[PDB]
């Protein structure tokens, strides 16, 4: 998150962090025992880390539970990013609080300038590398289809949608991938792609959640 916020221990209580090593990607808890991600954050052996605030410290709140299964939406398309949507199994549930609590999926598509909440672990710079502490946030409207496509021409999908700021400074970057867009409640993005981080009128690209709420439900069901 560049140009953002310290959000607060625990005030996004959805937002979980994908770790490998060491934090690679963001998800949004759902339900007790799935996770909503990006499908280019698949990897072999994910462990999902939720609770979290500073993830270089062990601060008592945090949840370590590895993904059992992880299911990349069948029609994913990773040259262009189209549905890059991904769905993560916990191998054991997770114990829901105030500091763990999961994210409605939207009843129906938000529309252009809604205010969202973009959150993450992500770098905080624009040309360089900072990945921070503690998780940050951002505060950020989706923005109209066509500033959409005149920033990104021939490449955004009815599967995306741009969020952010077109004068730049403010954005997601590398980090926050999978990473959730929160808007009135709803999970309605996931942090997909960008041209670079916060750069002027190279607004950041979401996976379109509410295309999806099927497919989580029925998948969720089969497995
Ligand atoms: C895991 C996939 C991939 C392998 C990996 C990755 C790492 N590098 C090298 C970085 C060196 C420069 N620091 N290249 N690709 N990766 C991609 C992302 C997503 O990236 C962006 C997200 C949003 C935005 C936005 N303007 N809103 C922009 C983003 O990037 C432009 N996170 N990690
Ligand atoms: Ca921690």
């Amino acid at each position: 998150i560049v140009g953002g916020y310290t959000c607060g221990a625990n005030t996004v209580p959805y937002q979980v962090s994908l770790n490998s090593g060491y934090h690679f990607c963001g998800g949004s808890l759902i339900n007790s025992q799935w996770v909503v991600s990006a499908a280019h954050c698949y990897k072999s052996g994910i462990q999902v880390r939720l609770g979290e605030d500073n993830i270089n410290v062990v601060e008592g709140n945090e949840q370590f539970i590895s993904a059992s299964k992880s299911i990349v939406h069948p029609s994913y398309n990773s040259n262009t990013l189209n549905n890059d949507i991904m769905l993560i199994k916990l191998k054991s549930a997770a114990s829901l609080n105030s500091r763990v609590a999961s994210i409605s999926l939207p009843t129906s598509c938000a529309s252009a300038g809604t205010q969202c909440l973009i959150s993450g672990w992500g770098n905080t710079k624009s040309s360089g590398t900072s990945y921070p502490d503690v998780l940050k946030c951002l505060k950020a409207p989706i923005l109209s289809d066509s500033s959409c496509k005149s920033a990104y021409p021939g490449q955004i999908t009815s599967n995306m949608f741009c969020a952010g700021y077109l004068e730049g400074g403010k954005d997601s970057c590398q980090g926050d991938s999978g990473g959730p867009v929160v808007c009135s409640g709803k999970l309605q993005g996931i942090v997909s792609w960008g041209s670079g981080c916060a750069q002027k009128n190279k607004p950041g690209v979401y996976t379109k959640v509410c295309n999806y709420v099927s497919w989580i439900k029925q998948t969720i069901a089969s497995n």
